[PDB]
């Protein structure tokens, strides 16, 4: 179970790697982030991030409600989260914080979906390339996966995220976005700040409920 592979600097410096895209919000938009940025961004401070999300959360559907009220298209969705929390051992706190963020608090045009035929496919974690030219030639994994109406794209997200994540040994946030076992390859995201924003989500959801933090993971690099 050593999964301890590079030091931090080589991380870096990989992370920097020709054509590799990181990303920063400025000036209202996504913007490359720079050398000093991404090593930043990559820095280990020490605690959301570095939590373990393969354990679940004692989250009734009333409770995950709660959370999704205003949130848009999912908005009382909260029965379908808990269904794929317990199908595929995946934190519904998390679940819920990921969706927000990718979907804009749910609200967002995209979340409403992208229309192929008598079909509308919905992808609410941000999987794999989502666009109407991808949905219309067919290179869209929403599209492949089916995912037609918003409790299959909460379903199939979490399955997603469950199998090709949370069994590669990509167990928190930090891991998905950095993979620091193998630095550089198979990233959650672009985005430098995706993980603090969807941890700063799931900080607000424990303390409102008083929910108690699972495996906290210290050490990443030699
Ligand atoms: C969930 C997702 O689709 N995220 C995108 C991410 O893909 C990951 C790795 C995934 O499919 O699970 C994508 O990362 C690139 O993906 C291409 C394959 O499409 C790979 O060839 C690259 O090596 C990946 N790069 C890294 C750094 O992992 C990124 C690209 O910016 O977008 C994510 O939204
Ligand atoms: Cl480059
Ligand atoms: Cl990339
Ligand atoms: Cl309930
Ligand atoms: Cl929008
Ligand atoms: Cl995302
Ligand atoms: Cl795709
Ligand atoms: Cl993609
Ligand atoms: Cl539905
Ligand atoms: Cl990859
Ligand atoms: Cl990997
Ligand atoms: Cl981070
Ligand atoms: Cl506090
Ligand atoms: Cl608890
Ligand atoms: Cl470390």
């Amino acid at each position: 179970a050593n999964d301890v592979n590079y030091s931090f600097d080589e991380a870096v410096s990989m992370q920097q790697g020709k054509g590799i895209v990181q990303t920063k919000e400025e000036d209202g938009k996504f913007v490359e982030a720079n050398n000093n940025e991404i090593a930043k961004a990559m820095t280990i401070s020490h605690d959301m991030k570095y939590m373990d999300i393969t354990e679940k959360v004692p989250m009734s559907e009333s409770e995950v409600n709660q959370l999704l009220k205003g949130k848009g298209i999912l908005e009382n969705r909260g029965k379908v989260f808990l269904e794929a929390q317990e199908k595929y051992e995946v934190n519904v706190i998390y679940l819920v914080s990921h969706a927000l963020v990718a979907t804009g608090n749910g609200k967002s045009e995209l979340a409403k979906g992208i229309k192929d035929g008598k079909k509308r496919y919905y992808n609410f974690f941000g999987i794999g390339a989502f666009d109407s030219s991808a949905v219309r030639s067919g290179k869209s994994y929403a599209e492949k996966e089916q995912w037609t109406s918003p409790d299959k794209a909460i379903i199939g997200g979490a399955k997603f995220i469950r199998n090709e994540y949370f069994e590669n040994n990509q167990l928190n946030l930090y891991q998905m976005r950095w993979n620091p076992e193998n630095p550089a390859q198979h990233q959650y995201a672009s985005d430098i700040r995706w993980a603090d924003k969807i941890a700063k989500l799931m900080d607000k959801s424990y303390k409102q409920f008083g929910i108690k933090k699972d495996d906290i993971r210290q050490t990443y690099y030699k």
